[PDB]
């Protein structure tokens, strides 16, 4: 059982829902719904917990709690792995080196900025000759919303609620009903770790006629900020325009992979295979289009089939696994209905484009396979419309600045991974790339200073470093005549 | 005055009167642009960014504007002459405040556009050989620019200025009720060089008009808005759909604030400043005034002096303090405020009406400059903005009181805060839920500053680096080596 | 014993010297001092531990380890505060809550900062339209000497190492003849918590033809970094000459206190009270000249002597001991031929003037009385020398314009105080005065990411937050054409 | 025709001297040589200044009148060609498209990064709960003293006195004997721009027994900068040393061009042929060596040399022409000493190696050729001295490290430039160059807000952005206890 933690309590609600583990459809806990009542709760303890013990800590007693907390989940490691685990199915090793090494990392990171940051003081000239000084502070913005999504549970709630808590502000987190473990194990970090009451509040729920919505909907939150569906975004946008909250969004994507003739061959295989297929293509940043240099390209998608077919789908502590299963059952008829819609628009499917038979358990869980398209034009619902699932449709080119071009026709624009060898192409392509985030020979490495969201329907704002601080913090201008 | 697109002047099939608000006198037709224009705005908007304005180096862009800068210089009087028609505003006003700073906004952007650089991040990796993340800033795009009648050109420019200084393009609807500078702006820049589609002026009014049809246009990526809350939500939920960039000023109900430890002369000169000038219409103007008891009713009374020596009439007039409202449609509302303010308990203790002149002023849209006592902190005319020249002084005894009573507002833009004392300075001002505290003065503008509101005042803030990254895409690239 | 710390081992030497309790003129222990044939050797070895592990570590693991330096000096918190006062007599209430909590944040400080900082980028064009990028990066300047002082010894000490080490520097450093035994400790520490053989580097002895002197003149060095009397800043600037070497100096002041007629007194007179004895004087930053409006002088003299007459002078962990000895009885022959000069040129003794009797073994001891002089002129040697003692000459003023002329005439300017409680002339006022720090209402209240240094005669260069990363670091340009 | 400028004035001398036009060897006029007396006059005439309105004018209108000087050099651009031309014999086109535009970009750089630079405000708690601010502001250090170059005559200079003067320090600059023209002309603009009498002054004359050695022994400056041979930087930092002056140093180097394997070969000819050359091999950032891959080092030979041989060494407004002569006789003595020195040494000459016969005037001037040596020996003082004349030694390399090695193996490290067509070469071997500048790809392009220093023997301190806001200032922190 996953109990809410409002107000330094940890409380059950009226109705529940169960979590089911993907790997087998088995029932793995049930899940308090927090209901209208209780997000209300949680926003006024909230409000008040501002006014309380934390809104009277400096920036370095808070900075210690905050490394505290991140050394509590650090003592509990294997526990967050496995609840990571269980909800989702991804592969434990995975949970152990990217999810919870990421999660502690966010409390670390903000931690420090919150310590290192520092402010604006300017000077300036007046008609009397005494002139001004005008100086800037960073104070807490007030309750932040969070509502956050499943493919990377942890990872992605405490990216928020690090940068939140850091600068000072009280926290109500609404955590995926996909994935609630891990963000039930923070709550009790925070609780052992002395996080004063009202400061960390967790309501668990969906969105619509849910916790989600009356957060979302809540007068006293003073900002909302979210990761997951463009279309989500957009319903949260429009939600709190009547109180005018801040908001800041990391929505969708439909990125692109560009493999130039000058690339390392071998490296961008494997590049692109983990840009596809990682965490069963559920990151944002995945990529589920590819452009080859038509030079390369028999080559470069006979190598990505051998290697996707090398793959291991299996259990989260199976010997050599490299992928597990889709979030859910629902998302995976999501997916599966791409994989029909891609063979009518005319792909051939290279490899997958399927569901593996296990002959075991796991046919009750959400398996689909690796699934490799060529074919399609750029006009295809398939190649244009994000899936997230563990696929991708390649396509070659010939020139640059049609690659370019093709590549940045899209309504969405989070990031683009290029692969090249060549100094030149490796910077001038990549200003001319549409997104907020360019890899240059890799994917998905992340220096958590770094400003980090998107363009058009992939979001709005930035978050990392000083991004966050000054998302998360009020910045008020003060003026003194002299 | 006609709408400007793609490099040309251009009419549309319906226009609207501009009224002078000092008379009631008609100044001018204006074309309303209708959706195909605004669309036809914004696709060369989008085209102009894949043109020479598109390949200009930082330093030749920022050159481009100083030439803006320059050309307004150059018609600096008929800058002052089109924003004082328009309006109604004191000549000497415009002269020092409105068209200086228009100047101003054009030539600090320009000069941050030269100087502003970005991020090296490097960091290590699992084989040792490392990978470095640099950040770029890039156009955002086509800038949707929509922008108030009260600081007509002051306000447009400080949008435009910055927009143009990220290299971006605009399409920009200034207020119906203040039309001509922009107009003249435009013709600058259609003298000054600037490339078609650059910057394209479009007027109308909002709902059902250029206003509306720009913040639905899916071709723009920012939507800049100063103006009324209630019209920042709208927009937000209008652009929210294609999850456009947004940065919103919007009301306030600002408080001055004034301790017993204040210069009490200079206090009130303050006070009377923030509340009547512009006639009350800066998003700025204190509407109310806070003073300790001990000096309360020696400030009301000074203040009713020296509200009474203002000179309200012609712009030009000899020794003219206050000028008309915007308009009739204006001083209608701020007329039913002043009549809400009696029925809701106020003492009047100067003004509460409109003047009398006697010739042509009287069919303008003049009113008194007022002041009220007497009222609660939940009476309506102290907590709704109203945006004419009165303002409530209420008086109060403790300083952890009055903070509270300023911070109980859903408003929050900005504070004046006079006093002597050093600590007391620092540990109020710090305290005040807004975006801009000024202590012992008021409306002191430093433009690298960040300037913008909390609660419904705003959302973002713009002002030196603030706006050269709403108007930029900044974009990280990271390279493995 | 305490010995020399060279490439990961304690050696002896052919010479020693003695360390000498100044409270009561006992022998602590002996201290052997390196020559020259060591100082090369410490040399050699920091430039080869650049080649090392050392120079493999990531700015993560560095700082990681800079962090256990730090826990290494918590974890023996009370040797170190038992190793400061034994040496210096500083009162054990003042080693337990500024000396040894600053030394170990200083370590965390520049840790954590290491880990925040980052570097620029600037986007240029070019004729050919293609364009060009700088990009600077932080590097590690080579071996930083660090030449450190016996008055706060610890604290100053590692002001210097701490931000060498974070910022990937090797060090050779000479601690104060008068003052060895916590910088030995330290040595300590760092071998216990595995700092690589010749990153950290420990010398002992004194200046001329002594290992402070072999230590500027070695070509080995990248850069000096010194704290200290001005003329030995100069000596060492002449004797880097050659080499070029970066130089980075903290030096003396004559600094002053301004009370001004609208501030709190009784605050003012505390304030002047602790600027003018603490740490017996012997700081770069107390106050040595005093400067009362004439309204309120003779009010203020009154107060400050009742308030200098209520302190006790006596041992480190007596009661309410307020101030220990002077370092040293050599110091006190200098100290007081200033007390007898001061007579000489015809100032009022408004109280001190002498050395206090004990009637136990603190006779033996290097203790001075707190002293207050009135009616010596602007020119007078007392007002206008560096005493490092116990002591403050009062002034009185008239004018605002008139005492910023006066304290700015000097050809030094670390630091003012200044008391007033009005807020136009607390900036109007501070900004006016020639030196490096000011403080309003209070002194030496230290932020260690601020700018500190001196102006004139009292320095060279600031260091302090983003400071010190640039001066113990190679700022290098990297442009790009692309 | 030649005067100093002193507090508002034109003045003459007791002694004069020659300035020579070294394409022809004839009189171009006569130079007053300051004495120690009119040296002291500038000194004290510029700390007055900065009491006068020049001090009291606000940030923005101090930038407006540093446009002014600006647009008064470019009302007189021909004029100030001619002067650069006349003095060191540059080619017309160079002095027109590189010198004097650049001299007037340094005054409108740093005049706008007056009016944007801003500082920094902290924050901070303290133990009463109510806090305090840190803030720092930025002030005029005071008078600077300027010794700048005959190699860029004007560009160098301005390069000092912009952001000297947009930081409101006054200065006091003496430029270099061999090229006083142009900064003669500099002090009319500023006359008659209105610059206040003191602000900027400009002595003539020499260094040791001169106004160099007078303006660097004046105790009355706050700083010395300096660009030029390292011997004369170390000489000017003893002498400022008793003073405590800040100092700021560009000295020599021994730079090295790199070319890989992977090199766009033609571009690298043409690149080292630029860096090789331009100016007559009289730049500081010039390549006098230049490591070759064995597999492209003939044919980069071999098409260098014919590149030389096309160079056309003459008149300023010679048809073609590429190549004045050197600055003066007495330089040319010493590269001619350097010419046979290698010869003594074993090169082969691959091309020149003495002074071409014009037969006419030049014969008079102080011409030599371009100059390539080999099979030198990286021990050879001619790989190893700087003889800044238009040559370069060319050696073949074979592995990374190694390059990297013979490069970083030097007494010096100002500039590297580096050729390769490989996206992590570039970044890979740039970050481990010891200098303060590498190129890759291209060499001397110039973005004004980059650090600009170098390493070792090649100087001291950072200028350039804001490295020259806070060398040209004081650095002041203000403490306020709330
Ligand atoms: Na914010
Ligand atoms: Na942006
Ligand atoms: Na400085």
């Amino acid at each position: 059982q996953l109990l809410n933690y409002i107000d330094g309590n940890f409380v059950t609600s009226a109705s529940s829902f169960a979590n089911i583990n993907p790997v087998n459809g088995k029932l793995i806990s049930d899940v308090f719904e927090a209901d209208a009542k209780q997000v209300n709760e949680a926003v006024v303890a909230a409000q008040n917990a501002l006014k309380g013990p934390w809104g009277k800590l400096s920036v370095q007693d808070r900075a210690a709690l905050i490394h505290k907390i991140a050394d509590g989940i650090q003592a509990r490691f294997e526990e967050f792995v496995a609840a990571e685990v269980a909800d989702t199915g991804r592969p434990v090793h995975q949970a152990r080196t990217l999810d919870i090494p990421r999660a502690i990392a966010n409390f670390r990171t903000f931690a420090d900025l919150a310590k290192t940051s520092h402010t604006d003081l300017f000077e300036m000239s007046t008609s009397d000759g005494s002139g001004a000084l005008n100086y800037t502070v960073r104070k807490p913005l007030g309750v932040i919303g969070v509502i956050s999504p499943w493919n990377l549970p942890l990872l992605l709630f405490t990216w928020k609620v690090a940068p939140a808590l850091a600068c000072g502000n009280t926290v109500v987190a609404k955590p995926s009903e996909e994935s609630p473990s891990s963000a039930t194990l923070l709550a009790e970090v925070m609780h052992d770790a002395g996080v004063p009451p009202g400061v960390f509040n967790l309501i668990h729920g969906f969105g619509k006629d849910s916790a989600g919505e009356f957060l979302t909907q809540h007068p006293g939150i003073s900002a909302l900020t979210f990761t997951g569906e463009s279309k989500t975004g957009s319903t949260i946008m429009k939600a709190v325009a009547d109180g005018v909250k801040e908001v800041s969004f990391e929505l969708g994507g439909k990125n692109a992979a560009v493999v130039f003739a000058d690339a390392d061959l071998d490296a961008a295989i494997e590049g692109v295979l983990r840009s596809s297929f990682t965490n069963s293509g559920q990151v944002c940043l995945c990529s589920e289009r590819v452009y080859v240099h038509r030079s390369i390209f028999d080559e470069f998608v006979s190598g990505l089939k051998v290697e996707a077919e090398r793959l291991v789908v299996g259990y989260p502590d199976q010997d050599g696994v490299n992928m597990g299963p889709l979030i859910s059952h629902g998302h995976r008829d999501k997916v599966l209905s791409y994989y029909r819609l891609a063979v009518d628009e005319g792909a051939t499917v290279v490899t997958g484009g399927g569901v593996p038979k296990f002959n075991d358990e796991r046919d009750q869980g959400a398996y689909v396979q690796p699934t490799i398209w060529t074919g399609l034009s750029d006009k295809a619902r398939c190649v244009t419309e994000e899936i997230f699932g563990p696929v991708c449709h390649i396509s070659p080119f010939d020139d640059e600045d049609e690659v370019i071009n093709r590549v940045n026709d899209s309504n969405y624009g989070l990031a683009c991974a290029i692969w090249t060898t060549n100094l030149s192409r490796a910077h001038r392509v990549s200003r001319q790339i549409h997104v907020g985030l360019v890899w240059v020979n890799t994917w998905y490495l992340r220096d958590l200073r770094t400003p980090f969201g998107g363009v058009k329907l992939s979001g709005l704002g930035r978050e990392g470093g000083r991004f966050s601080m000054d998302f998360y913090s009020d910045i008020a201008n003060i003026c003194i005549k002299i």
